[PDB]
Formats: C-alpha cells, structure tokens, sequence
C-alpha cells in the first residue's frame, strides 16, 4: 500500500502552506481555492492517464487541454452535484484513441476521480484538433 | 449553484499547467503529485472550517497544523483505502473547541472531504498545544 503524505500549516488567515513531495503551495481563503484544487487534482490525475495511454497507442500529441466545471450544491456540505470534464487532444490524434484513453482513465486508472465518482454526476466529453 | 472552473494544459511530459482563480500550478508526473494534491485539497478545505470555527468560538489561534496520510489500494484504481487526518491547534485553544471545529468540519462543512468519505476509511484525531 503506497503511502502519500502532506502537511499543512497556517500561513495567513484561513490559509495554509501545504508541503508536498515537490514543494509548498498556499491553499485556502487567500490562496488556491480548495474546491478548485480538487478539480485540478482530478484533471491532472486523469490527464496523466490520457497522456500515457495516447502515447502507448502511437498518437502524436502536440498538446492536451482539459476543462473541468463543477456545480456545487447550495446547502452544506456544498459538494459538486455535477462535474463536467472535457478533454481536447491536439496533434495527430485519432478520436478513437482519445476515447479509449478517456474511458480507461475515468473508468479504471485515475484514482482521484474514482474517489469522488460515487458522490456526483459526471459528464465526460472529448474532441480532437488534428494538427501537424 | 456556485460554479467552479479550472483549465489544464500540457506543460511537460504527463504534466499540466493548471489555471485556477489565483494562478497556475504544475500538476502531474513532473509537478505536484495528483493524489498528494487531493490530500492538500481535503486538508485546506477542512482547515478553512477549523480556522473560522475556532475563531468564532473565541479561541486564540497562534497556528494550525494538519497532517494527512493516505494508504492506497494496490490495484487500479489505486484510491486511498484509508486517510488519516491529525489536527494540531497551537495557542490558547481548548480541546473541546478544537473537537467541535473538527467534527463540524468533517461531518458538515468541508465539501472536498464529503465527496471522498463514502469511498475510504477516515481516521480523525486532534490535539492542542497550549501556548501564550
């Protein structure tokens, strides 16, 4: 069982300097918004999967853009009732390759997404911009 | 329904520059680790709750340290089978005040934590270091 550890310490009002393996970032009221960070966590996790999968399937990736939008419940806790994720692959990428990468990631490989899926409505979409 | 939005773009191999409301951070294989970021997201979210609650209940906070440890499943998706969160309040803080803040946060206010709770075993603990 791989162990992941982070440590937070108050830096400013309701804000925390957060120590991770690569460095420290400020998260909180006056720093990176916590719920936006959750989306970044989801996007990067899945993004890592899509990148490796597209590469394994011989696609030529010039760039990968991932857009995430979350709609929060109005009452506490204000979790995301819905999360929209749109994947845009740029380069010589076949739509079928991107679809496989997205589905394997969202349904099997991305750990962050697997942890929140049961608590929200996930809407996934994707598109390719063929470029040389 | 408040809407939160972030946008990611490939920056280096399997890494993404992630645009949020305060700025951009690198998340991925060569940047902030995605699963460590989830822990930072959880810690800061809850941390924001604890800070405000302790303040409302007239406690004199000199500092707040939050330690999070996650134990991941060995098979995909490698979600956290367990997440340990330890809250340390420093200053003129009564243990009862910290307990109330932690429980209200973990059971009602923190949105990030509410989204992953159903998928893992959460172990919460706390302590105060009385300081003047």
């Amino acid at each position: 069982m791989e162990v992941k550890e982070v440590e937070l310490e108050l830096s400013s009002e309701a804000t925390f300097l957060s120590k991770t393996s690569i460095g420290e970032i400020t998260a909180g009221e006056k720093g990176l918004n916590p719920m936006e960070l959750l989306l970044v966590s989801i996007g990067s996790c899945s993004g890592v999967d899509v990148y490796h999968i597209l590469k394994k399937k011989r696609q030529e990736v010039k760039d990968i853009k991932i857009f995430l939008k979350g709609k929060r419940r109005e009452k506490h806790p204000k979790i995301y009732e819905e999360i929209e994720i749109k994947y845009v692959a740029v380069g010589k990428v076949e739509e079928k390759a991107l679809e496989q990468a997205v589905k394997l990631s969202t349904e099997k490989y991305c750990s962050v997404l697997a942890m929140v899926k049961p608590s929200t409505n996930l809407k996934i979409s994707w598109e390719v911009k063929w470029e040389e």
